[PDB]
This record gives C-alpha cells, structure tokens and sequence, in this order.
C-alpha cells in the first residue's frame, strides 16, 4: 500500500526485464520511469525514445530530447508520419487510436532492433489504452499502482525536480471531425498558437475552421488581450487565415 | 448650376410625366421625390410603392409605410420573393443586379396597371435603365447637399436616418440563403442592437457567427460575452465569435498596416 | 424685452443693411445670423463666408461649408495665412487678436468686392477690439441676444442642425513661446485627425517636441487600449519619437 | 393614425380648453405639450409650473425653469412638501399614490387660482390621473410620435435623462430622512459629473450600492478610487458597484 | 547566517527533541518542518496533524492531508469544533485568541497521548524555522535542495474575517460565503473575499484584477444570488 | 554541446583559477557563477562582491547581499561613486563604458588584496566571464541553475537607473531619487516590471503591454503621486516596455526603423 511497496514492485519489474526502451515525453511520469530504469539497469541497457511528428511541436520534441540527455540517458529521436494514415489524415473520431497504433508499432520496431525486452511508457493509475495493450507496451507505474501523488512522492525522494510542466495536446483537436489535416494547415495552427503564447497567453487554442481562425482563451485573460487584437488579426492573416476571431465562450 | 434651376428641372420633368409611381424607401432622397411629386401633381396622380422582402426587416418596411402615409400619399405595399431567383438564393457576386431587376420589374407592373407614365426612384449623384425607371434627382444633378437643402426648404424633417443594408451582405458568396438562416442573422443583430450596439453585423459562416463591432466598443462589450454566446447559440449557431478586425476592417489602421490588410483582402 | 422684440430689432437692422456678408463658422450663433439674413434679405443678397486656415481643421471647414449650403445660402470659402503674422507664429497671448485682425480684414475685402453693406459675425452678449476696429457688426449682441435667446429663436426658425463641437486653434497644443511651424502644425493636425477617426471626437495631441502627450476624457481611456499600437506607430510615422497618454486626462494641466 | 391627425386632435383639445396650466418637468413629453399649448393658445393663456421638492434634484428644477422661459412661457416654480405626508416619509409601496395626490392637488390649486380650464401633463400612450388632462395620451401619441413632432417644431433642448424620485434609492420600510436623501443626492450628483448621466446610488445604510448601465461599467474603473473616497466622505462606510447593473 | 548554519541549527534542535508532533497546514513552511523532522527523527517518531474545521475550507484540509502523506509522514486529521466557543460563534474581536486556544489544546492533547516532546509549527509550541532565523527566501532554498516541489500555494485565512464583528456565525452562512469564494476562485481569482452583509455580498478583489473580472459580472451575480444573497456587489476599494 | 560538457568546461576553468572574486549582482547568471565557484573551489577560496552605487537601488543591493550569503559565500559590499566621473554624471552615450571601467577597477583592487587570481562576472552569450567561455546561452544557465537547485535570484532585473535618463541629461541625487521613488511606488501597486523614464517635466511610464489594461484603475493615484515627486505631466508610453518585441512581423520591422532613427 505504501510508496515503498509500490517502488519495490517497480524495481523488481525493471530488474526482471533487464533491457528496456522507454517512450519518453518529458512529463513527470516518463521522467520517473526513465530515472528508475537508469538507476536499476544502467545507461547501456536503456534507450529513451522521443517521437517527432506533425501533430506535436518541435519545441516539445527539443525539450524532451534535452531532458533525457540531462537525466543521463542515451536518447534517440524517431519521426512518425501520422498523416500517412487516412484515419488520422481525415480526423475521424477514431483517429486517436490509429495514431497510438503507429506510435507503439514504431517503438516496438526500435525495441526489437536494440534487444529490448519491452517498451515502457509513463501511464499511471488514474479506454484509450487499447493501442498500448495491443502492442505489448508495459506501463510499470500503472502495474505498481502509482497514483499521481505517488509519482510526486517518488520524484521528490529521488531528487527529480525538472520535467515538462506543459502537457502536450495533439493538434488534431484544433480541427473539426471530418476535416482533412494537411502539412500546411497544421503548421498554420501551430504558428498561430506559438505567436499567441509569445504574447503571454500560455493557455490557448487556435481552432481551425477553413478560412476562419477561432481563438479560445481563458475568459479572465480576454480583457488584457484587447491590446493585441490588431497585431493578432494581421499576424494570423499573414499565416493564411481570412478571418481571425475570438470565441466568446472562452477556452473549452 | 443653382439649386433653383435644379428644382425647376425636377418640377418640369414631373409636370410632363403627369402620373407617376414612386419607389419609396423612407430615405431622405425618395422622401424628396415623393414630396415633390405630390406637390407638383397632386395625391390622385401619385402612387408610392414600398417593397417588403426577406432581405429587409419588417421594422424598416413598417417605418417606410408610415412615412409615406405621413406625407399624404396613396401608398401600396408589395412583397418581393427575392429567393426565387437562383442568383439571389445562392448569393452570387451579381446577386444585387438580379434583385434590382426583380424590384424594377414589379414596380413597372404596378405602374403599368395604375396608368403611371414612369417609375421614379430616389437615386442621386443598372436594372433601372433596362426597366426605364427615372431617377429625376440624378437627372437634375442633385448631390446629397442639394437634397438636404431642398428637403429643409420644403420643411421635410422626418425620414430614415439609418439606411439599412440587404441581409445578403451577412452571407459569404456562394452560401445559400434560406428563410431560417436569414431569420437567424436578423434576430442575432436585433439582440445585439438591443444591448446598446447600434452598428453591428452578424456574419453567417454556417455553424459560426462572426460578430463585427466598431473597435472602440469591444472593451465595453466584454460584460455581455457570455449572454451573447448563449443567446446566439440558442438561435442555432454552434460557435459565437468576435472578429478581431472589427467592423469595416482596416479603415482605422495606421497607413502601413492598412495597406497590409488590403494586400491580404485582395489576395482573397 | 421679449424674444419678439429682439427678433424685430434684428429684422430691422438686416432690412436697413440690404446686402450682407456673413462670417459663418457652423456654430449655432452664426447659423442664426445666416438664417435670419436669408429670411429677411433673400438668398441673392447674402454671401456666407467660411475661413479656412492652418490653425483649424479641414473637417470643420468642410462641415461649415456644407451647413451653409444646406441652409440655402450662397457660400464662399476663403483661406487665411495666419502664420504670415509674427504674433501668431510666435504663439503669444495676443496672437488671437492678430488672427482676428487678418480674419476681419479679409472679410472686409470680400464685402467690398460683392457690394455688401456690412460684415456680420455671430457674437452675442454675456477680445472684440479687432471686430470693432474693422467695423464688423454683431447684430445678435446689438439686439441683446443671450445664449438662451439664441436657442429660442433657433427653435422658432426650425434650426436643428449646427456644429455642436466647436473647434479651437491648434496653437493651444503648443506651450507659449514655442514657434509654430508648418511642419509641427501638420504633425499635430494629422495626429488629432487620426485619433478622431478612431472614435474619440474630443482629443488633444499636446506637442512636447519629440514627445506627443495625448489627452483624452478619462471616461474614454479604457476604450482606447485596442488602439495603443496603431496610435503609437501612426504618430511616430508623423515624426514623434515617443507617443504617450496623459494619465490626468483631457485638459489635465492648464497649470 | 398619422402624426398630422394626432397633432390636429391635440390642437382641437387645446382650443376647446382656451386656458391651461401645464405641469412642466423639462422632459421631451412635457416640453412638447408646453410648446403646443403656447403655439395654439399664446403666452398669456398658458402657465407653466415646475414643481421643486426634496425627492427630485435641484438641478432638474433649475433646468426646467430655464427651459420653460426658453419655450416662451410664463413660468412659476412651486415647492412640494412630500415628506410632510407620513405615507411618503415611511416609504411604503403606496408612497407613490400619496405623492401623486399632493402633486396634482398643488397644481389644481394653482390652476383654480389663475382661471385655467385644466391642468395638463405630459403622459403619453404605452396610468390616468383624473385631475389632469394627458392630451398626448388622449391623442394616442407614442414616444415615436413625440420625437417626430418635436423635431418638426424644432425642439432640440430638453432634459434627456430624468433622475426620477429619490425614494426609489431606499428600501421599502425604510424611513426617509433629510440627511439620507441629501447623502444619496450628493453621491449621484458626483457620479453624474464624472460623465455617467444614468446612475443610482442605492442606500443600504452603511453600504452604497451603485447601479450603472452595464455597457458603462468598463469605462467606470478609472474612477473607482475617487468614487470610493468621495462617497465615504459623504458618510458611507463601504462603496460598492452592483454586478447586475442598472435596473 | 549561511543556509548551512540555519539548517544545522534546526537539525540540532529537532535531534534534541527526539519525538515530535507537527502542526501541518500544507504551507511551504510547515512542509519544510515536516520534511526536516522526518529526515532527522525518522517516520515512526513524527506525527503530522492537520486540523479540520468549519472556519477553513475542506479543500485545504484534503490537500494538506495528501501533501503530508506524500512526504512520507504518518498523518492524523483532527476535527475542531470552533463554533462551540461563544467568543468564536459571536465573532468578537477577541475570537482569534480562543480559536488558537482550542487548536493548541487539541494538538497538546494529541502530543501528550503519543509521547511527543513538543508541538511544532511552521511560523517563520515552538517554530524552529523562526528560531533558526529562516526568511521566506531561505525556506525556498532548502525546499528545492530537499527536492520539495509540492505545497499549498494559496494560504487561506479564517472565514471569520468575512463577517463583521458581533455577527453570529452559522453553519449556513459560513457555507454560503465559502461556496461563493470557491466559485470566484474557480474563475481565475485566487485572492478574493466575499464579505457577508446579510442580504448583500460585497466582493473584494485586488484592484489590478477588477478589469479582468467584468466578463464574469452576470454569472457571478446570478451564482451568488442562487447561494442566497439578494444583492451581489463589488467593493470599489478593492481587496483590503 | 551538451550541458554536461559546458559544466565540465566551467569546472575545469575554476579549478585552474584556485582563488576567485565574483562580481555578484543577484541575477541568475552571477548566481550560477557564484554557486559553481563555491562548489568547485570551496568557501575559503571565493569572495562575492556586490557593488552599490548611486545608480543601484539599495533594495537590490540588499537582496544580492542576502542571496550571496544564502548560497554560503563570504560576501562583501562596496560602493562606487559613479557621479564623480563627468562622463557618467552628464550621461553621455559612452557613460556605460566609464561606469564599467570604474566597476572593474574596484573589483580588481579587491582581488589583488584578497589573493584572487581573477575577477569573475556573469556575462553570457582583466575580468573573466567563464559562462561565456564555456558557451553558455540563457537556456543553459536556466538548465544548470535548475540542476543545482538554485531557486532565488533577482527576477525583477536590476538595470542602472541611468537608462531612465536621456543622453545629455545631468544625473543628480534629486532626480535619481525621483525616478527611483516613482518606480518603487509603481511596483508597490503590483507592477514589478516598470520604467519611469525621465523627461524633465514629463514622466513617461513603460509597462509590459499585457499589464496596461490593468493599470487604468491606478491612473489618478499615479498621476498625483508622481506629480508630488516633482513631475509636471505623468504619461504612459503607448508602445509599452520593450516596444516591438511582441509585434507582428511587419510592425516589429517598422518600430525597429523608428528606434534606429534616433540612434
Ligand atoms: C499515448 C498517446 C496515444 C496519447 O494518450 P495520452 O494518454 O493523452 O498521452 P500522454 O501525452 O499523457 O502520454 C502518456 C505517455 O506516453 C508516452 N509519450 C507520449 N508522447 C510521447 C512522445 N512524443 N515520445 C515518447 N513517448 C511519448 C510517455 O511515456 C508519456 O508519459 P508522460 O507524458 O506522462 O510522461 C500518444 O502517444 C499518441 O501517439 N497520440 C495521441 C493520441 C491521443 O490524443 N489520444 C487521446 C487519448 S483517448
Ligand atoms: C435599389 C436597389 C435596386 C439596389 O440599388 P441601390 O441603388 O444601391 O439601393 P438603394 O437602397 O440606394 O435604393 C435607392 C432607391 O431605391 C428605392 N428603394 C429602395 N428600397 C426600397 C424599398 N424597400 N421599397 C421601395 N423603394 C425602395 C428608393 O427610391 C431608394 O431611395 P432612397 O435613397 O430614398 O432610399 C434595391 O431596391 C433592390 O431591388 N435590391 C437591393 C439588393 C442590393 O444589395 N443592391 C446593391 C446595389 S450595388
Ligand atoms: C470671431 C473671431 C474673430 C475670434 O473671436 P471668438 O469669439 O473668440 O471666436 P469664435 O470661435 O467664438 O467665433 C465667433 C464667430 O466668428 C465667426 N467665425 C469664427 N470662425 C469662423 C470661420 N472659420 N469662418 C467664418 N466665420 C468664422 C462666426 O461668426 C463665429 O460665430 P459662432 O461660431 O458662435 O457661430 C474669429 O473669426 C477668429 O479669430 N478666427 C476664426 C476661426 C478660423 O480662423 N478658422 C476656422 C475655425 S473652425
Ligand atoms: C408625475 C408624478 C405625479 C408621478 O407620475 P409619473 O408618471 O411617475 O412621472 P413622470 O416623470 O412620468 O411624469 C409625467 C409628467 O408629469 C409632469 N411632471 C413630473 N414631474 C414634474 C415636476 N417636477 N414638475 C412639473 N411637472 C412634473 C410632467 O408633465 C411629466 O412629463 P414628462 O416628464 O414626460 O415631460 C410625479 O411628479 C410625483 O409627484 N411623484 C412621483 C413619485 C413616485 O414614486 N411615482 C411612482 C409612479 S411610477
Ligand atoms: C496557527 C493558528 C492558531 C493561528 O496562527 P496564524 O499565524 O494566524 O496562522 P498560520 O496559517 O500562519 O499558522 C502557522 C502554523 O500553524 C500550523 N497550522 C495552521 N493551520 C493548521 C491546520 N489547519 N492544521 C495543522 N497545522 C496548522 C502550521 O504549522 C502553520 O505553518 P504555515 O501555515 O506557515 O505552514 C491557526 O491555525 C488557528 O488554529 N486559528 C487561527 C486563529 C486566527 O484566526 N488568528 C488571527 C490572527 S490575529
Ligand atoms: C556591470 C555593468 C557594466 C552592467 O553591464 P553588463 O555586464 O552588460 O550587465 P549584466 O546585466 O549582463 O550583468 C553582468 C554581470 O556583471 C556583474 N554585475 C553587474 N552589476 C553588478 C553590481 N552592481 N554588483 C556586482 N556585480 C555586478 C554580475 O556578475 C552580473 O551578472 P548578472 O547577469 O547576474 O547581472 C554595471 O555594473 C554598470 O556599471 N552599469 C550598468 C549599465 C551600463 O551602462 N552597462 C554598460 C556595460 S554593457
């Protein structure tokens, strides 16, 4: 029941596996898995893998690569071509599952090639985990009954203080279901959001409605936002939008 | 030349025509034509026609009807079905012309049936030329200042100060107008006007409403965001948005970014 | 004295003059003078004159020209070169008087050339030496019109339209002793014209050399925020180095 | 039906009366009635009356007195004693009835003494007083007809925003006093001078609860601290803004 | 006063006390005392006590309970019945004294019963952080140095301050104020007071946030009316 | 390349020096240098110096003094008389160099007297800037600072008050105090990043643009406060603090032209 029993379950699971490939995103969870894997198995027995793709930003990729490096892991980036799957390309309500399918298939290929006994990810005890289970990836924190409070507890005891505090969210969510994602309109959404964040709005969505951008901001930020209206209008128009709008309902 | 000669040209054209039908909107221009026609020819020699349609509000029609009655004209309301023309229903870039054609075709029928010698409208300084409609203020070289001068001299003080625009302008070209989405746009704009924003547009982008406000009002508007969101969603929009460029985008920008906004708008 | 008596005095004075030139600004006072002149003497015996100059906006000039025509007057624009007078150019407390002198001197020339018996202005009762020295007549003042009598006769004549936002000389944007130049005048005039175009009809761009100090009514400053960057860049393109908003609001100083 | 017909009804009614006393408030409605009475009957057959009282601002009284002269009327100010009636002083939902009673009783006394055939007020269509003729209402004037006829007569000057009876700033069952009335009156006068012509300072003893039109609240923030200190110096302990806005 | 001297001063003081009960609120300060006490004395010689009561939010109790368990302490919740004291119930200007009395009496009773030598708190009943001359900045230095990243960042105050002196506190009106403030915080205003004036709610916000609040005026008016206020108002003077 | 190589370059340089004096301002950069020196060389081999002057707020001098001791350094404050140099006093465009010149002369005097092999400062991307030598950019400073557990540094970054005065304006104790008091007042209202630029009878306030909407409630109090400090007109710069950094690409280019026109 205690953290010590949970940690022990995690330690013994790693020792049994001996050589692992870690799906590393930079979150606290996969940071904890990667640190435990390094401490239990040694740097030559752990491969940290960070996936680059069109649905996530270069900034989050670069941050994860640097964090794995900082922890002392051998880290390798791999590029996924999500738009090659028609379910993802056409953004069906099922697209998340096919992206997860391609993700775990790639990490399995890497693990098969480096002699790893398993792919590990950072899933915990809190569905969407269908793709992981189908590929055989192990969520050791979940197996060891780690809740979020235990992750923080163990991180503190191990002296981990550095991880990515901004949880990534697939850009697919900026597009209505049935809308076709392209290299161009994905980049236009990410470039628009990057500009808005640089203005001091870290929580933002630029929702894509063909010629319309619909900006979602937390409502308590909209009053301050007004000073930027025209600069935002023209910037996002130079990115290719015809109309730049603010959702009166706010973020979500 | 002088105002006096311009009036005399207008009087002489009316005297020659003897019996006229006047396209009356309630604006100052058609108010001047109707007042002049009544003064020169008499009530029994004038028919004022006010057209109702789906592209304009019943409030504007009712005001124009009441204004024509106030002048003492025999008034005839007529209803146009603009949506029966596929150019108008599908909102093509030439949709305005087919509306003009259908408008002047109805007025010609009314004038032919009541023995008028011409249809008159209030245009100043075209489906009208093909229809044979006469714009006597334009023929007599009246500019807007001459209209105002003659109106004041005739003692005309009551007219439509707000020239309202066809609801067609709220729909992108190629979007099909329907009875429901017209009513949706009209009710949304009416609600926003009732909140204290008399200059407003609710542009229709299917499930998105894109609200245009004069930019100096956007700060005041924030207090109403949630009520406007839920109101326009109850009218049938899924998403309710405020255009960051405001109403008449670019007209208030600095020189450089006004040119930039026009370079963008002309790329589209 | 009743309003009818004040009107009859004014009517008799116009009748005696037969033909007049009216200095017309578009304000309610000169609108009343012009309308009465038109009613008593007829449009052919009245010339309305609107003076254009560097110290007042083209918008107020254009409005006054349109208003005089809407009243039914023959109207003539005339341009004064105020900056040719060193008193006006050096922006001293007597500059206004020398401007009035050049104003009425021009109006006298117009009146002599069209056969008018007098120049009329819109002054009423409550710096008029230049008017008196020039022999210009203020018939509203002569007939004991106060501002309430002006409103009453305007109502009786059906006058409802005039310029309610009376313009003041751009010289007030410069501290005393600052030399007015064509360049710095145009800089201030263009800055204020832009700000009015944003929806702020009451505004001052105070000139502090490389600093512009914008005065707005305090109840409007919240509305202004959406325009900060465009106003900043617009006014720098007009030549200012720094574009600022006075926290004290419209006419914050005066002291 | 037409404006001209309603005007003609008004003209005929005035002609029949020959001599009237006009309850004049300075609003557009009583401005139109007063001007029509003067135009049909002449200055010597019209008496304009402006009622001053503790429940309406001295500023509106002064404006109306000046406007009545501007319209061409002989004008008489009269001061009403609303707080001398216990029904009004104790501020019940029936207070309105007793104030109207005293108002029309005074105007009727004035009219009896100058030989008027009636007291006229500015009530319009869209509620009847028996002791006064509301000729605009009898002639079926709507607010739109008042404005159209006003423009046609060249009337442009009237009180555009009536402050209305200060009794509405106090809860029912609260006793009105000269002190608390004065406190509310001075508070609203200050807020109006800042550029908010439509405002209420609702009285909750040590709390002031300010009602502004909601579209004005964003502009108001620049004044928060000055209003707070001013209304505290007038005697409120806490100065607040109602989040619901005006009404 | 190097960090090493201040830490060593505290280390020696804890070591001398052998067995401790920690008044733990979830703030960074009591978080520091608890972590240090556990490290110096061991888990089985430290009991963290978090007080539940009507004058503080259930959210703050749950977070502090969770945070202390997260650090590895044996944690014990205790319930104080503040409203049973007539001074607290009637909200006298002296009520604060009687509240502290029951709090330290309860913690003293807990400590005597489990063999603790003292009750410790996190003030910067002994405050060893205060004795070691800890400022807020050096507390921060040790927190990172010990790997501490989680604590209660918004230290609450007693709900009594929302009522004028002499007002009777009730279960209903406390719940009403507490619910109103929870709603306003959920909108993005972590520093707020809903001051209780019978049928009037008077909201205090930091003055620099009042402009941001306007978008919420109508929802807040109607929300707090459904909680029982007749009028919902914003204090023009701001928070305090 | 990697953060570890950069740290190792820094470690090797400190070991080589053996005894150092650290110019410590309280910024994250000089905090990183000081912590590294202490960890590599030991407390008895490092002296932290915080320079006070008429151009530095006493509050920032105190904060740096407290942070250096907090890190475990022997720390010594010293005051420079910048206003005794006519180039600094009359605020010429070269004032920056003469202030830095007098700064480094004082630190060199201290290092010669304490047996230090060099003076170290926190310069990044005979004074040594070891962070710059080891190729540290701002991202690497933040990353290493996090790794050592550094949590305290001056987040509201000190600049010389001279930057509030136009070139050619004479700095005095009175007008410096006027600027410092105006800025301290604004910080007390909740605006930690602020400049009160001095234009004789005009104060021109620079705020981050995302805060200007919040400022409206304080307009009258700030106007009256700064007038009592001696300004005639109290104004807000419409371009804000660090004008241009947040603009769209076109207008950022435009404002970069405007700024360059006054250089
Ligand atoms: C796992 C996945 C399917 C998304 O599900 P999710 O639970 O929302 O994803 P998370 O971002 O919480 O990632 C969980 C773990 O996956 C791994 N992971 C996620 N993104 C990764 C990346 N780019 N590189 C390597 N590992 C990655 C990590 O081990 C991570 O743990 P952590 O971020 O808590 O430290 C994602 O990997 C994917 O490929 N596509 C996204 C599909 C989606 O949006 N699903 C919605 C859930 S119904
Ligand atoms: C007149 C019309 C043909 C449009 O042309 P337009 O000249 O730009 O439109 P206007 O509104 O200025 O019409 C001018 C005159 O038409 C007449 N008119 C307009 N609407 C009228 C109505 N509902 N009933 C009767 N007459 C009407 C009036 O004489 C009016 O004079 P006014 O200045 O006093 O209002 C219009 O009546 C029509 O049939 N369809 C409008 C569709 C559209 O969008 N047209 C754009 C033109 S670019
Ligand atoms: C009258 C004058 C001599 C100064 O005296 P003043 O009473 O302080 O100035 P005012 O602005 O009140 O002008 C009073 C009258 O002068 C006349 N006047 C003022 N500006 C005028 C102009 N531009 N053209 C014609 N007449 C003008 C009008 O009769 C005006 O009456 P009104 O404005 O009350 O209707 C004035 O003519 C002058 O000096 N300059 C005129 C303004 C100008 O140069 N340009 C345009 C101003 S918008
Ligand atoms: C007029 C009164 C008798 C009540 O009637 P009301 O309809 O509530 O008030 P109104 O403001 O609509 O008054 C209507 C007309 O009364 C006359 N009137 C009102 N106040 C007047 C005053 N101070 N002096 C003279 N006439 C006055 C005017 O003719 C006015 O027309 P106008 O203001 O539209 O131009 C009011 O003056 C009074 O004495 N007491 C009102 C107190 C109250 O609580 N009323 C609640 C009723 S809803
Ligand atoms: C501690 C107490 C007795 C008063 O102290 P205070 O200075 O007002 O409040 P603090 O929150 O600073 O309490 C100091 C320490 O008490 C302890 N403490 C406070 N509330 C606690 C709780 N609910 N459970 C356990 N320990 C608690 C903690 O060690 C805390 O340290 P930290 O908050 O700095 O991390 C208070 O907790 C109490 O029981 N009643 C409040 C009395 C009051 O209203 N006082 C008004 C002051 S004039
Ligand atoms: C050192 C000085 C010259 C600032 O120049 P700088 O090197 O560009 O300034 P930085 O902000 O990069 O600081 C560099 C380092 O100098 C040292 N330093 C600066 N001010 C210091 C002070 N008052 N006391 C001690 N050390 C100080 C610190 O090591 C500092 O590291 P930091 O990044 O944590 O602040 C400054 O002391 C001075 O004399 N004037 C400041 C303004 C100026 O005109 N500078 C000209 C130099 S470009």
């Amino acid at each position: 029941a205690t953290l010590a029993t949970k940690k022990a379950t995690l330690v013994a699971a790693l020792k049994d596996l001996q050589r692992v490939t870690v799906a590393f995103s930079g979150g606290i969870d996969s940071t904890l898995v990667l640190k435990m894997a390094l401490d239990v198995l040694g740097r030559d027995n752990v491969t940290a893998v960070v996936a680059n793709s069109e649905l996530f930003t270069d900034e989050e990729f670069d941050k994860a690569m640097s964090l794995a490096e900082e922890l002392g892991a051998n880290v390798q980036g791999t590029t996924l071509d999500y738009l090659s799957d028609d379910h993802i390309k056409n953004n069906t309500p099922d697209s998340w599952y096919y992206a997860k399918k391609m993700f775990y298939s790639r990490l399995n290929d890497i693990a098969a090639n480096n002699g790893s006994a398993a792919v590990l990810d950072g899933m915990i005890k809190n569905p969407g985990l269908k793709a992981r289970s189908e590929a055989g990836a192990r969520s050791l924190l979940q197996e060891a009954d780690f809740f979020k409070t235990d992750v923080r507890a163990l991180a503190q005891e191990l002296g981990l203080t550095n991880w990515n505090k901004v949880a990534s969210c697939s850009v697919s969510s900026r597009f209505p279901y049935g809308t076709t994602l392209t290299h161009d309109n994905i980049a236009q959404v990410m470039a628009a959001e990057k500009y808005l964040r640089s203005l001091g709005f870290p929580t933002v969505r630029v929702r894509f409605h063909n010629d319309i951008a619909r900006i979602e901001l937390p409502e308590a930020r909209i009053g301050d936002f007004l000073v930027f209206n025209d600069r935002v209008n023209r910037q996002l128009q130079s990115l290719g939008f015809r109309y730049v709008t603010l959702d009166l309902g706010g973020f979500r």
